[PDB]
């Protein structure tokens, strides 16, 4: 059973920016992602200090990268809070709106696409680089969820059938075609070295067979 939303106008008009504008700095979309993934993982410890038994799904705070060449899909996995049911469909949104639009004045004001973080809306720079994307999240008080889009306007939720996760966030990254270069290991590798090297959890490379 699949619900499809609209995006809030200001996102939609975001991830068209970020689709059809020529900008070739698209690494930085990695740099975002685990920053987010970062963050789920502050929030999961300091609500553990107080009760620890928000931990009972999964005492271990980290960040995996795991590229596939067969698939095409770079994933990131954290097991940082994860999302509620309510986060996908209205919270996150809610948020996303006044920070998109104010990221889109600031593109006006002599802002490039790399300061998009200070925005609380880095998520988008997926879409440098992906033509969908699936993010399969549990939280600790919801059962778990994939949502997913391919731009557009809209996005879907469903309930997730698949692996359950335990707790945190899985962002799958269905690259486009000329956009395989962040499959490789030795690119992978520059970048986190670049921008995540001060991240406060372990990330690991999945190196394939
Ligand atoms: N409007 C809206 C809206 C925008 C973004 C998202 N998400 C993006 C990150 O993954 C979680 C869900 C959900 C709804």
């Amino acid at each position: 059973e699949v619900e499809t939303f609209a995006f809030q106008a200001e996102i939609a008009q975001l991830m068209s920016l970020i689709i059809n504008t020529f900008y070739s700095n698209k690494e930085i979309f990695l740099r975002e992602l685990i920053s987010n993934s970062s963050d789920a993982l502050d929030k999961i410890r300091y609500e553990s200090l107080t009760d620890p038994s928000k931990l009972d799904s999964g005492k271990e705070l980290h960040i995996n990268l795991i590229p596939n060449k067969q698939d095409r899909t770079l994933t990131i996995v954290d097991t940082g809070i994860g999302m509620t049911k309510a986060d996908l469909i209205n919270n996150l949104g809610t948020i996303a709106k006044s920070g998109t639009k104010a990221f889109m004045e600031a593109l006006q004001a002599g802002a490039d696409i790399s300061m998009i973080g200070q925005f609380g809306v880095g998520f988008y720079s997926a879409y440098l680089v992906a033509e969908k994307v699936t993010v399969i999240t549990k939280h600790n008080d919801d059962e778990q969820y994939a949502w997913e889009s391919s731009a557009g306007g809209s996005f879907t939720v469903r309930t997730d059938t698949g692996e359950p996760m335990g707790r945190g966030t899985k962002v799958i990254l269905h690259l486009k075609e000329d956009q395989t270069e962040y499959l490789e290991e030795r690119r992978i590798k520059e970048i986190v070295k670049k921008h995540s090297q001060f991240i406060g959890y372990p990330i690991t490379l999945f190196v394939e067979k």
